[PDB]
């Protein structure tokens, strides 16, 4: 008789209830689950895995849990101003006759001959044949988006691939009463006073200020950057990973917004500006907005101003949260019997929507990595590679989105360009320009986002790489060389483009508006 008998989780945020409801759901009766938990809503985004591995596990549909969390719909992020240099404004501007502004939707890309549609573009382009972007040559969602439409029809019929914007404290209260009065969590309010360790440094119980000592086996770090348990008492060093991304800070707020005069953009904006990028998640009514940028290259008046200047908004007489980050992630996020997740764990600036993932895919994790009271190390070092391994390689691909861009106007954009580039998305730049697809799908969508293992082990595929190299303007040296002797199949490969521009003529006219379906949500 090993198994683990009690579970405690430090912190009541979005991380500790996520944790909270899916371990209480997972674990059942067999174990005892106590949270203990002691400012403006900027919003937050998602990945479309977070309804079929979180929601869908603990029975949630999104007709349900969206009404809740004033959640909204993201089909994509868009960046705006990636490629031109000038001021830090929220309108793109004009490069080749068209606006500086590229989508980075979701789904698979299709194919034909076993290539990527990506690659077809890449040909024609060579070719001569258009100047289509990329994205809105193999994108149908790049239409609707545009004509502000929403994902799915009225009546539940679904049209294109999404995942969700909402109010990350109004998802942590519906959580916090999920878990508490259906999965039998017990919520304990109060400060942690001290933690308890035994002899061989394992820990054996929280201590609350009121003098309750919370008895456990496993003990979950959802204190946020604080770390209180990962950090201060496991004294797990953090690896600081700012060499590799400058920004450090934010400055956010939540704008009220007149839906009726241009409706509710389905996506993510990442705005460039002078010493960093702004982040804009619409929802009904709001949206919410930050300046992230870097201590190293702006000044937090500066950055302040700048912020408001976008929005036009009073910098004396609107509320601002100003908060400084932790980038990068603890050497191990595993220690003993503490498990971090979240910040505790590891962050990254929001710039992919990497955030509520990370938890969810840590969550995911535990539980097939999940110990007895032995503790074996084997499942703790495996937690820790695949935890590692996600992190190291979104970083990668979030600093290739500076390395790539080909602004060189501000001191910021300039001093991207002289950090050293990993070796393997050195290697990935080389393919991209060889003609060579990255990380190219072999499932189709089906099995890609119905099995959270196919997912994680090919998260950033082919289409993602094209659609930040190529919206950043970066594009191959030549075509896929074997398509040179392939021209039957070039040919036949057409027909794949002029399905997807019937696709964004159905839509568009079809498709109900982004507003709509919310005020028929809420
Ligand atoms: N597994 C994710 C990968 C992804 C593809 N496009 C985006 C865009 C953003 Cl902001 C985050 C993530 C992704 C997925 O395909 O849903």
């Amino acid at each position: 008789d090993n198994r683990i008998n009690r579970i405690v989780i430090l912190g009541g945020g979005t991380a500790g209830w996520m944790t909270a409801s899916y371990l209480a759901k997972a674990l059942g009766d067999t174990v005892t689950i106590t949270l203990l938990e002691a400012r403006i809503g900027v919003g937050e985004a998602t990945v479309p895995n977070l309804q079929r591995v979180f929601f869908d596990f603990l029975g949630l549909r999104e007709e349900e849990w969206m009404p809740e969390c004033n959640a909204a719909f993201k089909t994509a992020v868009k960046f705006i101003n990636w490629r031109t240099p000038g001021p830090g404004e929220a309108k793109a501007r004009t490069i080749d006759g068209r606006p500086d502004h590229f989508y980075h939707p979701f789904g698979l890309l299709p194919e034909h001959g076993q290539v990527p549609l990506s690659h077809y573009w890449a040909y024609n382009r060579a070719a001569g044949t258009t100047d289509e972007p990329f994205d809105y040559a193999c994108f149908a969602e790049t239409a609707a988006m545009d004509a502000v439409r929403a994902p799915k029809w009225l009546d539940g019929r679904p049209a294109t691939r999404y995942a969700w914007h909402f109010d990350a404290h109004l998802v942590a209260e519906f959580l916090r009463r999920h878990a508490t009065e259906r999965l039998n969590v017990e919520h304990v309010q109060g400060e942690m006073q001290q933690v308890l360790r035994d002899e061989r440094g394992f820990i054996t119980a929280l201590r609350t200020v009121e003098g309750r000592d919370l008895e456990g086996d496993l003990f979950i770090d959802c204190s946020g950057f604080r770390g209180l348990l990962i950090n201060k008492a496991m004294e797990e060093p953090f690896i600081d990973m700012n060499d590799q991304l400058l920004c450090n800070r934010a400055v956010a707020t939540a704008i009220k917004h007149d839906d009726d005069a241009h409706g509710v953009e389905p996506y993510t904006s990442a705005i460039a500006m002078r010493s960093g990028w702004s982040w804009k998640i619409p929802m009904l009514g709001r949206f919410g907005t930050g300046y992230v940028y870097s201590s190293r290259f702006a000044e937090k008046d500066e950055a302040t101003l700048d912020f408001c200047r976008m929005w036009g908004l009073d910098p004396e007489n609107t509320p601002l949260n100003q908060v400084a980050f932790r980038v990068g992630r603890n050497r191990r996020a595993w220690v003993k019997n503490c498990v971090s997740i979240g910040l505790a764990s590891c962050f990254l600036e929001p710039l992919e929507s990497t955030g509520i993932y990370f938890i969810t895919a840590a969550i995911y994790q535990l539980t097939q990595h999940f110990p007895d009271r032995t503790f074996a190390l084997a499942l703790s070092d495996a937690f820790n590679h695949e935890i590692e391994a996600m992190f190291d390689d979104t970083r990668d691909f979030i600093q290739a989105h500076f390395y790539v861009s080909p602004r060189t106007d501000t001191p910021f954009w300039k001093a991207n360009k002289d950090l050293h580039l990993p070796e393997q998305m050195r290697e990935k730049i080389a393919m991209y320009k060889a003609g060579l697809p990255i990380n190219a799908p072999v499932t189709d969508e089906s099995t890609y986002y119905g099995r959270f293992e196919a997912e994680f082990r090919n998260f950033w595929t082919n289409g993602s790489y094209y659609c930040i190299f190529a919206g950043l303007g970066l594009r191959p040296d030549n075509p896929l060389p074997m398509l040179r002797h392939r021209p039957e199949q070039v040919r036949e490969a057409q027909a794949l483009f002029a399905g997807v521009k019937d696709k964004q003529r159905e839509l568009v006219e079809t498709l109900p508006s982004n507003l709509e379906f919310l005020r028929s949500l809420h």
